[PDB]
C-alpha cells in the first residue's frame, strides 16, 4: 500500500524576486494537486552548485531542480545523471517545445532537462550615433568593417560601431566561421577544439581585420571597456561606443544607460552571401530537471509541467527566468501584455529563433578559462608580443589543454 500524500522536494536559486513568484506558483500547484506536497529548498547563486553537487553525489538531490545547461557535462556525461524526461511524456506536455531547443538538453538520447528559456548573442545599435554617421545597420560582415572606417573619419577616433569584451568577440567570430565553413567548433568526443590550424589562423586574422577597421576598440583600451560593467562608462552613455553584440536576454542593462532620446535598437544579423547557417550561439538560460533517483517521477513531472505550461503557474512565474520557451507560455504572456513584441529583448529573441540554425553548441565553449585565454591571445596581438599566426598556434594548443582538463581529469 502507498500513502494519502506525496512529498516532493524542489531546489532553485535566485534573488527574492524569483523566490516570491515560484513560492506563489507552488501555492497554485498545491491548489490543483492537494495531495502533492513540495518542500522548497532555495538559496542565492553563491554556494548553490556546491550544495547540489554533494547532494547529487550521494543520491540526496531533490525530485525537481532548477539546473544550469553546463551541469549536464558535470553530472550527466552519459545522459543518465538526471531522469529521462521522455519517460514522463504523459505528464509533461513536450508539444509546447521544439526539437531545436530540446536537443540542447538531450544527452545520449535522454531528455535531461527542459529549457525554461533560451537566449543568444545578437547585435544591438545606438540609433542616434548611427544616424550621425549616416549609416544603415550592417547586413553583411564587410558592411560592419566598412562602418568602422566611416565611424572613425566622419565622427572621430573615439567612435566605434560596437564595443566588445573578449567573450563577445569570441562568440562573434565563431559565428562567422560557422557561416563560412558549417563545421562544429568543439569536437566533443575527442575533447578538443575542432578547427584546423589554418582556421585558427583565420579566426584571429578576422580579429585583426576588425580592429584595423575601427570596428571596435582594441585591447589597448581594455582598461576602459574591460568590465561586466562597461554600459556604465561614459563612452556607452554618450553613444561613442555605438552598439554591442550581446545575449538578447541581458540587453536591458545597456538599453537603460543610454542618454535618452537615443535608443538601443535591434540590428540585422550579418550574413555571408549564401550562408545556410547564421551560427548563433543559442544557450538555454536554465532548465528544470528531475532527480535521477526520484521515487516520484510522475508527480515531479507534473510540477515541472505546471510551472511551465499551466495558466496559473505561467502567470505566477512571469518573466523571472527570461522569456519562456513554452509555446502556450508565450501565447499567454503576449495576451496578458507581459510579453511585448516591441521590447528589444523580445524582438531580438524572435529574430534569433527565426534565423537559420543548423549547427549546435557545446557548454565548454563558454568555459571561463577558455574566455580568459582568448583575452590573452588578442592582447598579444594588440600589444605586439605575437603575430596572428603565433597567437593562433598558441590559442589552439593552450585551448586544447584547458579542454581536456575540463572534460575529465583535473588536475
Ligand atoms: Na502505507
Ligand atoms: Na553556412
Ligand atoms: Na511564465
Amino acid at each position: 500500500g502507498s500513502h494519502m500524500e506525496v512529498n516532493l522536494r524542489m531546489s532553485w536559486w535566485g534573488g527574492n524576486g524569483r523566490h516570491q513568484v515560484t513560492l506563489k506558483a507552488l501555492e497554485e500547484f498545491h491548489k490543483q494537486h492537494p495531495n502533492i506536497n513540495v518542500k522548497a529548498e532555495y538559496t542565492g547563486w553563491d554556494g548553490h552548485l556546491s550544495r547540489l553537487t554533494t547532494q547529487i553525489a550521494g543520491g540526496t538531490e531533490p525530485d525537481v531542480m532548477q539546473t544550469n545547461w553546463n551541469w549536464l557535462p558535470i553530472f550527466s556525461k552519459d545522459g543518465t545523471g538526471f531522469y529521462n524526461l521522455f519517460s514522463v511524456k504523459e505528464q509533461l506536455d513536450l508539444a509546447q517545445f521544439d526539437p531545436k531547443e530540446l536537443q540542447q538538453t538531450t544527452v545520449n538520447g535522454k531528455l535531461n532537462g527542459i529549457p525554461i528559456s533560451v537566449t543568444a548573442m545578437i547585435f544591438y545599435f545606438n540609433d542616434a550615433t548611427w544616424a550621425k554617421a549616416g549609416l544603415e545597420y550592417p547586413k553583411t560582415w564587410d558592411e560592419l568593417l566598412a562602418a568602422g572606417k566611416v565611424f572613425k573619419e566622419k565622427l572621430g577616433d573615439q567612435y566605434y560601431p560596437v564595443v566588445l569584451c573578449a567573450g563577445q568577440t569570441l562568440v562573434l567570430i565563431r559565428s562567422y566561421m560557422t557561416q563560412k565553413y558549417n563545421i562544429p567548433t568543439i569536437d566533443e568526443a575527442n575533447k578538443k577544439f575542432a578547427y584546423s590550424p589554418e582556421q585558427w589562423v583565420e579566426f584571429f586574422t578576422m580579429y585583426k581585420t576588425m580592429v584595423d577597421n575601427h570596428v571596435m576598440p582594441s585591447t589597448k583600451y581594455y582598461a576602459s571597456f574591460g568590465k561586466s560593467n562597461h554600459y556604465e562608462m561614459k563612452p556607452w552613455i554618450n553613444g561613442e561606443w555605438a552598439g554591442t553584440y550581446m545575449w538578447n536576454s541581458t540587453i536591458t542593462k545597456y538599453s537603460d544607460n543610454l542618454t535618452k532620446p537615443a535608443k538601443l535598437v535591434l540590428g540585422p544579423y550579418p550574413m555571408l552571401p549564401g550562408a545556410k547557417d547564421a551560427g548563433l550561439f543559442f544557450l538555454p538560460a536554465q532548465m528544470l530537471s528531475i532527480g535521477k533517483s526520484t521515487k516520484h517521477p510522475q508527480e515531479s513531472a507534473m510540477l515541472i509541467n505546471f510551472l511551465l505550461n499551466s495558466k496559473e503557474g505561467v502567470e505566477a512565474l512571469g518573466l523571472e527566468r527570461g522569456v519562456p520557451l513554452s509555446a502556450t507560455a508565450v501565447t499567454q504572456l503576449r495576451a496578458s501584455g507581459v510579453i511585448k513584441d516591441e521590447d528589444p529583448s523580445v524582438a531580438g529573441l524572435n529574430m534569433a529563433l527565426e534565423l537559420p540554425h543548423k549547427m549546435t553548441t557545446s557548454p565548454y565553449f563558454l568555459d571561463w578559462q577558455i574566455w580568459s585565454l582568448f583575452l590573452d591571445a588578442i592582447q598579444y596581438i594588440d600589444y605586439g608580443q605575437k603575430t596572428v599566426q603565433e597567437t593562433a598556434e598558441y590559442f589552439n594548443k593552450q585551448g586544447d589543454r584547458i579542454l581536456k582538463r575540463a572534460m575529465r581529469g583535473s588536475l
